[PDB]
């Protein structure tokens, strides 16, 4: 509604960039994450628990959840605006919705980025994971599928999300120096 | 027709949220539920009956049935309204359809949530299931595919359904304090 | 054309209900019907003939044929009406087409329901099928994939088809008490 | 252009019927025609040549070719009409195109039906085929996937094609009793 | 722009015919070209190099490249025409673009047909290929998947391409007897 | 906005050419890149690390990233233009956006072409790769799937990208001889 140049151009383009990466290239990279997960063992069920332990949620599913979460505040505004428009036919209020929506986008973007770091150590996928969860005997060596390609796409998504955080913080800074 | 702000915004957004989770992320998590179901046994047919025993209906199929059921009352209203519109050209009556439709949505939402709890104990998927159905000899250990990721998506869908119940109860409360 | 409330609302909603069940949930339930059909034998070709014997046509293919058959009479009417409209530009006749179309819909619905019962005994799929067709030696035990989930969807489709029969019979009753 | 009731209603509906069967139900029946083709032998390459010998072209591909061939004469007319319309802006001639198009449809329909009979003996798929093509040693037993379901759909397609031939012959009879 | 009857009817219909064959029937025929390529050997890597040696590019990929290549000259004209239209608002020139576009279509059609012959000997696929490329020991027998069905579709595409060449040559003949 | 003939015709046609190659033919040439990657070894995990070592990112994913990157500058301009249009309603500036966009396209095109050369040596895929990464014992022979077909498509994409660089350099040359 009252977006700046970066609000409606550099934020909408980067959002489409993230979706395009997810659906065109990234999704099929993760297609055989479990199928080509190879563990050096003869113990039945060891592969299931080790993959589940080291990948509690896939990266692409986490990114899909993140994109769904950061697009919801914009969607809520587009229905509140279309509702107040018809209600009158039957600033101030609009300002508080647009400032909170930016605030919620920053929180959602930072929360998922924090989840990525805590759950997956850093941002580089390792070739070998060592697993001692039951029923694997002692420690079992398992090997990840396409660790390098997944690292490349992880860096792309994290870097763009970090840029989107900065582009949202500046808009909050601009809106919080005039009003207050 | 006579919806409040939460009726046409917070209820329609949450409904789209559930569909987006189901088709974009959740469905492929359950892609190999039976293909990667691994049992420690040499008995033919044991894997078929143990998977069937512990998963009488898949979670995503239950969620798809729930969404189809909770969207039907809205669909029925949108056809009754378009029918009465042309019938006159050839409140009161509309009020009773909109109050019952909300009532049926609450019952449908609560019924499926109850089915989820009774059928699947709690809301967390276990890594190991112990099965003694014929023809499995004694008790056979079987291992579930992606139990943690399925648990995460189960919590998401249950929480949103619980919120949707509250958003529907308040609208019934508002409509049942003015008329009665 | 001259449909009642149940003719254009409760019949069109149920028809869409059946299609949504078929394409969104049911079809992938039957995805691995033969792939996970497991027989306890070492005889080549035994699995092929036993599956063919017990599933001469898949449930979803029978339902797809049923929906195609019960939608043609309506499609024929919508083209006859659009043809008579332009022919004049270049009741009575329309009444006989709409009464026969309902009649054919009832026959098609009842015929497929009868085919379901005769071919598949009841409406519950069994876990074990015993097969003695050549080249299987003596009697061979075979195990069905997802028997419980298939039973659940079978009951849903049969119940809705039975309701659709009743909704079509009443319209025939209403049209056959005024004219005759 | 100058079609009768059966020309534009009963012929167009049956054509959509054939396409609907092909794409919705029939295509996935033939999905594992070679994958589940099982031969009782240890000879490498025997399965490839026996399947190729007994299925020189799949039924669904033959039906797809038939539908493409019987729809081209109508497509050619729809471009000739749109070409003569603009040419004048820049009967007799139209009659000869519409009579030949019906004639070519009958020939194409009968040619493919004749191909089906000659290539595949009758219209019922057998469970067992005996194959002695090199490099199979002596005669090798092979087993077809879903022979009964394929027979059911073969009968449907042949019966509808036979009806379409009759519906096209009558139109030729009507056009060949007035002009000649 | 200045096309004859065969230019805009018989050439556009045949082009759609080739696309329809490619996407509806032909593409799935080549679905398991390498998966069902069977060689009589125990040498790892032998199957990879023999399939690559005998199929440097798949037939459907070659046909897709042909259709893409023979469609750009028409696409280039449709953008040059829309560019000159707006440029004036801001014959002779159009004639030279339409004559060269037909010329390039003939060259592209003939080049790919020549590539098909040189690369694949004739137009019939053989059941057996004998391969001696490293690391295969001596000569290894390998067997092609669906050779007869692929031969049938190869003949269809070659015959239509030959017809399209003749339809393009006549238009060049007509355009080169009036101007010169 | 101020594009020449080559800017809006020969550059947009080549861009569509690259997308058509990628989605219609190229993507499923790379469909089984890892599935048919065959290594001569019995060491678990050896295949995973050798494929990852020699294919850090798939060619099609690199091309998809390249197309996304070289289409962003045009997308940014189309939103800046639509933003300045409405801002006035509420040359010079447009010139600097269109000149930088061409500049960024050249850099992005050259950067990815350089990445292709450095990462993959030349532009021809080899049949055999020798791999000594842990845990592979000594040096292990591995064999690539469809090396010749991938080489053919690699040459096509490199040649078109090189042409696109030249078409973009000339436009920069034309714009940098009038202004400067
Ligand atoms: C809008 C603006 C957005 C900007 C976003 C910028 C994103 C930059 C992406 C750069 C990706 C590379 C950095 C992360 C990868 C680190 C690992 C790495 O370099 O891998 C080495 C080879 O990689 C390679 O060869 C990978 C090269 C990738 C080239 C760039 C693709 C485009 C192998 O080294 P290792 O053995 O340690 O690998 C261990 C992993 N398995
Ligand atoms: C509109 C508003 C809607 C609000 C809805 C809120 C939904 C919140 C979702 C939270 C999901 C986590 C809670 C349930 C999972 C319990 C199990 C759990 O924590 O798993 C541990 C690791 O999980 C993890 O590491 C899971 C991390 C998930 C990150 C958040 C997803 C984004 C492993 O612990 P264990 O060994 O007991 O696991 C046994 C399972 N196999
Ligand atoms: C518009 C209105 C249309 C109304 C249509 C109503 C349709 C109602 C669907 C009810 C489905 C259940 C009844 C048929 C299933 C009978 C078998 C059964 O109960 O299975 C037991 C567990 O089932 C279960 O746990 C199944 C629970 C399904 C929950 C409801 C679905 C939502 C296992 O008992 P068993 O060992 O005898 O099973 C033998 C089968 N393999
Ligand atoms: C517009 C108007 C269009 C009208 C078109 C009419 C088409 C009618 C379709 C009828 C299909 C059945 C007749 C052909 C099948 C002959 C074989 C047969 O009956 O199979 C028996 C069981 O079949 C069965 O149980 C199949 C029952 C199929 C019921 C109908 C489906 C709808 C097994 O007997 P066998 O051991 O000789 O089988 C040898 C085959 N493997
Ligand atoms: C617009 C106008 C476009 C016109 C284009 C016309 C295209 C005509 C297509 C004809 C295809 C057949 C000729 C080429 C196939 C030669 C091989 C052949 O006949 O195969 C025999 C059985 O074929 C068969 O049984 C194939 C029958 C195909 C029926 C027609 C398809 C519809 C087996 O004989 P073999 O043992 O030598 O086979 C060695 C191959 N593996
Ligand atoms: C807009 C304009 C854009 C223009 C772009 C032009 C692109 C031209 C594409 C030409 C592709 C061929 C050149 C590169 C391939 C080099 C390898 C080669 O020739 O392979 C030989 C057979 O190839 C073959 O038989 C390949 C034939 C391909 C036919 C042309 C495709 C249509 C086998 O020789 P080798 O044993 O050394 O192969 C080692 C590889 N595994």
């Amino acid at each position: 509604k009252h977006s700046t140049s970066i609000g409606k151009i550099w934020l909408t383009v980067l959002f489409i960039f993230r979706i395009m990466i997810l659906v065109v290239a990234a999704k099929e990279v993760w297609g055989d994450e479990q199928a080509d997960f190879v563990c050096n063992t003869l113990q039945p069920g060891c592969k299931n628990v080790c993959y589940d332990h080291y990948f509690p949620i896939s990266h692409i599913r986490l990114w899909a959840l993140q994109l769904i979460f950061v697009s919801t505040p914009a969607l809520l505004v587009a229905m509140h605006v279309a509702y107040r428009r018809h209600e009158k036919k039957r600033e101030g209020s609009l300002w508080w919705t647009y400032t909170s929506s930016i605030f919620f986008r920053v929180i959602f973007e930072a929360a998922f980025m924090y989840v990525f770091y805590v759950m997956y150590d850093g941002f580089s996928m390792q070739r070998l994971v060592k697993c001692n969860a039951w029923p694997c005997p002692n420690t079992v060596d398992c090997f990840v599928s396409r660790p390098t390609e997944k690292t490349v796409f992880t860096v792309f998504m994290i870097a763009v999300s970090g840029i989107c955080i900065l582009l949202n913080v500046t808009e909050l800074c601009y809106l919080l120096i005039r009003y207050c």
